[PDB]
């Protein structure tokens, strides 16, 4: 408890925050796990760091629009890697080869209640997964959304500018270029988003009738 504390000395610049990333995208460092909170949409949407004054150089932006797509795709397999994540922990649950190290009984006589309310609740906790998948894909979407914009922007730059030193006719092939590889990987990206709404969220709802209705609800499991 001091009134008088430490100096802010030492920031971490803007320019180094987006390096790192870039050091992470580009060579796929960006692990899975951690490619969340990392969107190049940040500086694309607003352009402060990747402007030069009051144009941007399409240098910046075909470097960050091609880096965007890397890692905008990784982020969705990003999705898809926690869902695998969330079937192993399913699978795990269901495997019985495994002899019986401990059987829970013991002293018999143990008067077990009927079906106490906490049992669905425990699935509650299942819901909050299954909307943070949602959530989740519903970024990436949104980000999608947000780069399409952007593009949009820097094509009324290439618009205005005839190509003096930005880099207009570089731009334009470059944004095709990335826009192919982002519809190339947007049939995985729609896939991953089909089969969430086709198996995952179904997934609850089996979950529901495998472990709680099947051993929980109905007597004699």
């Amino acid at each position: 408890g001091h009134m008088r504390a430490v100096t802010p000395m030492k920031r971490v610049p803007i320019l180094a925050n987006f390096e790192e990333w870039m050091k992470m995208a580009t060579d796929n460092k960006i692990n899975a796990a951690n490619s969340w909170n990392f969107a190049l949409i940040d500086y694309f949407h607003d352009m402060s760091l990747l402007k030069e004054g009051d144009s941007v150089n399409f240098q910046k932006a075909s470097c960050t629009l091609d880096g965007c797509v890397k890692i905008y795709t990784s982020r969705v397999d990003s999705v898809a890697t926690e869902t695998g994540k969330l079937l192993s922990g399913l699978a795990d649950s269901r495997d019985s080869k495994k002899k019986d190290r401990e059987d829970g009984g013991g002293s018999g006589g143990s008067l077990r209640k009927k079906i106490n309310p906490k049992v669905m609740n425990m699935i509650d906790s299942v819901e909050k997964k299954e909307m943070s998948l949602k959530h989740m894909m519903k970024t990436v979407l949104k980000d999608k959304h947000k780069i399409e914009e952007t593009i949009a922007t820097l094509d009324e730059y290439k618009r205005k500018a005839s190509g003096g030193s930005a880099g207009t006719r570089m731009f334009e092939d470059r944004k095709e270029k990335a826009l192919k590889t982002m519809a190339k990987k947007d049939l995985k990206l729609q896939e991953i988003t089909e089969l969430l709404r086709d198996e995952i969220e179904p997934k609850l709802e089996k979950l529901r009738q495998e472990k709680r209705a099947f051993l929980d609800f109905q007597q004699t499991q």
